[PDB]
């Protein structure tokens, strides 16, 4: 079924996760035609500034995510940054996420694959669609069976990203494809106004799921504040993508 | 608002070719009554990469052929101009005067088109940012244009490749009606990939635009221009139906500019 | 000999041309190892805004340029925008310049070639280095014998240009190569601070000439005010490029 | 200031290979006394495109081989780290700790390198704008780094291609010493063109930088990595002489930051 990966960008507090998990749980019951996966990072290991919010550590993060899964029965996904983290994270994460800048780090991919969990690799901003074939091959060699590739924009000049929708059908040749509606519109070093329009494009073109960050009060977010979606708007967007997918899917090209 | 579909053979290979495509466009205009069809074909390919490539049979021949399409089928017409002097003669038959992408900044060409009283559709240059088109529209309005369109046809992305930044659709909608060129957007400059034409057109309509531009030919493989990207005429009907369906379902979500 | 194409961006007045022509004439006498060509546009036919300075017309422009050639004995170059202009412009222009946006307009190139004058084509911001082979072929077909290709930057994301110096040796395979030090640093829709550094790069890599716009008071320029070089700084930069070329030329690769 | 030349085989194919290149670098360091040579070689290629490509013989073997180069030739050493835990062991032999381009934003890796007390050279990510490196240097200074270098190695330009924006040299010089990577800048990601190595290095020195990074191998065609871009060892001397000459003549024109 269609995958919807959503949650607050960073684990600002297990409290925040619970509030967002509650809504995601509700939508989960309302849209049985969708597989929801709760996402949140225990650490922002690649911030531009040394003075920016990183998180409360792996232990606190895995604990809070464990709370969400136990209290709501929702699948979990979070990203790892160094090989040693794969094992402890796999204790709770159904899907281990690989950061865009780290999509070429062989040991991180192999460590993720070794856990037996599904792996979702964020496509590096420096990678071409066809360059992802090798990424999948690494994961398969490592024993991974459920593999996702996420479109999150490509470097387009300085401090800007562009989404080449041709990437969706190309990557689909070797993995399930997810469209990251949040990071794709962020200006490195974004505009929330383009989030919905581009997500409509993604489903019209055809993808296996959508990744969207949501926060009760985006303005107060300690990360991706400019692009996280207000929690209250999540339901409407999900319904919209299901409606567009229902009609457009008739035209999705084979493989 | 009535959706615009600009379609036809890239170049006026012959008047017969035009009539063949025109006949089909006419049939479709009778079926898709909610669509405003505009027949397109260039009387001259003034910017071919090679001096040895097909250009056309001249303005005179071309205008005459386009006039025949309009007369025999009652279809609106659009063709592009390359130098200021062509605006007047072309305006005699063209309902919409098209401004080539490489020439979108040529002031006199825009002014020549605007003073004819005809609608003007400017292909967004491969070097232009979405917000840079505001001044393009301003020039046209200054010149008397009352019906203006901006066409998205890809942006320079490295060498011999174009990318379509769909954020351009809502941005340009701020000052003009927006058309998505499904054919040129997937071509590889000086290198096109037909397999991406349909998916990207689906994207355009889901994001929201005021029309689509698609070149079609009875036998693309034999086209004298854009042979790699022109759509087989028999596939036009299905593509149009598909975009109307996606447009309908996505429409309630189109943001207000 | 090494070509130096310099002058004010636009023909703001024949007076301005005379003042700049005087200095260029002086440098002309001081640097006999260089072929100076006076440049200035009789019309800015591609301004972004309808309210920006365009010029005083072709007649006034050709007249002022004619004055420079007669009063200083300097070669002339100006750009054309429509085919009909080639003939009248050729009356004074030793080198007919083809605008970057118009580098693919067959009739403009042929009209320029038909005059018998040399032709310098500004490489479009949308063109790849190897794509210029066809541009030269058009000009040769049209009868042109002296052909130049000018590097002036390539579209790099939005409102920015990048100079891929690999273009110099590539274009050299089929034409003489000129480096436009002024437009290459301008931000479409620039930074004078990068003009000198990039011109040093151009000569270290190897080119047949440099194109530089200069104005007595750049701040008062009605065009390219942000990138035109103060007249007083021209001598120093020319001497610098000659010195760097003298040393570096030993390493310029063959063809 | 003494010009830095970082050179050596891309990967530690064997200790013997290192000694062969080291011997030549040593000879050159005796001739070009105004140059500070630093021997470079990766103990691991942790980011190969393919799982089937050569990676290396491990950290232990690599550090031991690099230590042999330093001991036998008295040359400074630099190698790159891929995860935080490698900083300490590598710092035992490396005078300059290199941070991979894809990892230039990984805070812990930068911090791990900085606390060793060794110099740190960060390859500028292909996704980073020149001004975005200010925060990279800030992170290092925060971590205790006192000797920091930023290496220009190209920027993503479309697919499978990199472009070198030389404006980056003067911009980055505002907060760190700048090195130009003549080898990786001409490689075609997931596609390199050796014919552009020398011309672009000439450009770098004419613009002005504090050093150059060039990979060299006795027989590039047989290299287990970067076979298309590593310079034949016999050509190193001539290239170094050329850059010193161009640097000298261009030096009086270098702008003050």
């Amino acid at each position: 079924k269609f995958l919807v990966i959503a949650g607050p960008n960073a684990i600002e507090s297990e409290e925040l996760l619970l509030k967002v998990g509650e809504e995601i749980k509700r939508l989960s019951e309302k849209f049985k035609e969708v597989e929801f996966v709760f996402k949140s990072s225990f650490d922002k290991a690649n911030r531009s500034s040394i003075h920016s919010f990183r998180g409360h550590g792996l232990e606190y993060g895995v604990k809070a995510l464990r709370k969400v899964k136990e209290e709501f029965g929702l699948k979990i996904t979070t990203d790892i940054h160094e090989s040693w983290q794969a094992e402890p994270v796999a204790e709770v994460a159904d899907i281990i996420q690989i950061p865009a800048f780290l999509c070429r780090q062989t040991d991180l991919l192999l460590a993720a694959a070794k856990t037996g969990r599904a792996v979702n690799v964020k496509k590096g901003q420096f990678l071409a669609p066809w360059d992802t074939k090798n990424v999948v091959e690494k994961l398969k060699f490592g024993g991974a069976k459920e593999i996702y590739l996420t479109e999150r924009g490509t470097t387009f000049g300085y401090n800007n990203l562009v989404v080449d929708f041709r990437s969706l059908p190309i990557m689909k040749q070797w993995a399930k494809v997810i469209y990251d509606a949040t990071h794709s519109v962020q200006l490195p070093g974004g505009m929330r106004e383009f989030i919905f329009p581009l997500i409509r494009a993604a489903v019209a073109v055809g993808c296996d799921g959508v990744f969207m960050e949501t926060h009760p009060e985006p303005e107060k977010a300690l990360s991706d504040a400019s692009t996280q979606l207000p929690l209250s708007q999540l339901e409407g967007i999900i319904e919209a993508i299901l409606e567009i997918r229902e009609v457009a899917s008739k035209y999705y090209e084979t493989i």
